[PDB]
């Protein structure tokens, strides 16, 4: 078996000191546990093997995958492309941590940094040029069905399968909206009565009606409406504010031992108050994208 | 479910692209997909529930643990800490990362710095010094059989049961001496033929005749024969040089998306040298510690 091969599966864990005595149960299932860390490891996989599949890319070739990303997805795209024999170029804003750049660089993926003035344009813009002059292959994470496709075969069915088909409410803070959509559908077709709620920035509460804006949650809260993202399946959007969340993620790692990146403070803390309206006998499910490792130079643990 | 009761169940991988056609199959077991990230998570739960299970330690009680290491028992030691409502303290060289402390921190645990130039000697004495005025519990995991246990118990059985109970040769780096003997006697008691074999850094060869010096292979090669070490078990030793394993470690990440740490450097390419004598159709498998991401300002990966 290959590291791909290694991805998913991870245990999902039941909150018991952050919780409240009236609460529904809050289980959490721990993406930071796949291969690369995060759970962009399967979403990278899908749109590589997807690829594959339809002729656009072939094992070992060399071939060229180019993306605009400076979160998980570079990195789950890099332990992927070295799997497999590609050549992979990230492109981002100059700002990228001096940290963040080594592990990328660590898996042979090549990096171009863009104007950190224009930031995600720039760095797209650059992606497509590249894309244009070596034909390279562009997952283009937000708007491929393959993203969320790998959530409905694998993330959603594990979830559902761990927690024995007793679900009452799933909890998701969307990014690319692969996620939320996958598992969503999923557990809708069997669950037709679960309540499926996204979790967004208050500072960038578009899904909330909101606007744009700067947030410390990293890995979520796009800032717009991707097409990964089916609207149809909400049932409610949760705001979530720094201020709750980082102090609720310390209390996760102090107190349950779960030492959690900042987008999972945001949407454990959105899956609790979604387990306060609940109550006991029910169930909530929420997911964490990646552990607290890469965030140590982050205010949330400095 | 608890973060304690997502420990183990690691997937194992074979080597494709590092291999050579005349070797034996080389089968990598990724302990670094555990909660704390490393392999370390399993002893650390064993020598507390033991604890536990002896009552010196009642979970909740904010009872005093300390412990000497500047290693992965630390942090496997500190999530379980914070899981089970411990008070732990940690006894290193204060030269100690800065990220390092705050990850230890972010558990919950206190950190104490001995004198660097007197290494893992000044911390075991401050730590002694500790278990005698607090009256605290220490784990003392050179010690403690808890250790082997915890691999007896799962690590073992995980492994057998992953390869379809097909192994010629186990190969390890033994630090605490806990993962091999667990391994090993597991191993051992099924497989008539099996050959345990021992790893230790060349420059710290104290199980090959030499003496015991300064090394970069962190989490092994404690430069002494540790209680938990059961030497009846080894089949042999290989020694192991910087030199050598650090760029197979970093071919692994580029040609095989495997990003391991030091000691899984040293681990594999020992392994490669068995999987070379035994020829092909023979299966040689090894455990992976733990993962790159906490050597990414070592000279391994920097
Ligand atoms: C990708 C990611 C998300 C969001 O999941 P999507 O499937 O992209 O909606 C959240 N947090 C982090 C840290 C991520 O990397
Ligand atoms: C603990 C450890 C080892 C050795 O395993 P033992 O079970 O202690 O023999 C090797 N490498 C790393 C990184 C470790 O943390
Ligand atoms: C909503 C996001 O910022 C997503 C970033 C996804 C990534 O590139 O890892
Ligand atoms: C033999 C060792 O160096 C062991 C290190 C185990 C520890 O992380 O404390």
């Amino acid at each position: 078996m290959r590291v791909e091969g290694a991805i998913g599966k991870t245990p999902v864990v039941r909150l018991a000191k952050v919780v409240e005595p009236d609460m529904a149960e809050v289980w959490v299932k721990l993406e930071g546990l796949n291969p690369g860390g995060s759970i962009k490891d399967r979403p990278a996989w899908y749109m590589i093997k997807d690829a594959e599949e339809r002729g656009i890319l072939r094992p070992g070739s060399g071939q060229v995958i180019v993306e605009p990303t400076s979160g998980n997805t570079g990195i789950g795209l890099a332990m992927i492309a070295a799997s497999r024999g590609y050549r992979l170029i990230l492109t981002m804003p100059a700002q990228m941590s001096e940290e963040r750049k080594r592990v990328l660089k660590a898996f042979g993926a090549e990096l171009v940094l863009t104007d950190p003035e224009r930031r995600m344009l720039a760095a797209r813009e650059e992606a497509l040029r590249l894309k244009e002059e070596l034909g390279a292959f562009m997952p283009d994470q937000f708007k491929n069905p393959a993203n969320v496709r790998a959530h409905y075969e694998t993330t959603g069915p594990e979830l559902y399968e761990a927690l024995e088909g007793r679900i009452d409410a799933f909890v998701y803070g969307s990014g690319t909206g692969g996620t939320i959509t996958g598992v969503g559908r999923y557990l809708k077709e069997r669950i037709p009565h679960v309540k499926v709620i996204a979790v967004e920035p208050a500072r960038s509460n578009v899904l909330s009606g909101g606007k744009m804006g700067q947030h410390g949650f990293q890995g979520m809260g796009p800032g717009f409406i991707p097409e990964n993202l089916d609207l149809s399946l909400l049932d409610g959007v949760i705001q979530v504010w720094e201020e709750d969340a980082f102090p609720l993620a310390r209390r996760l790692a102090r107190e349950e031992g779960l030492f959690l990146g900042m987008s999972s403070g945001g949407i454990v803390w959105a899956a609790l108050q979604v387990a306060r309206e609940l109550g006991p006998g029910k169930r909530v499910a929420c997911i964490s994208p990646d552990g607290g490792w890469k965030y140590l130079s982050t205010p949330l643990y400095a």
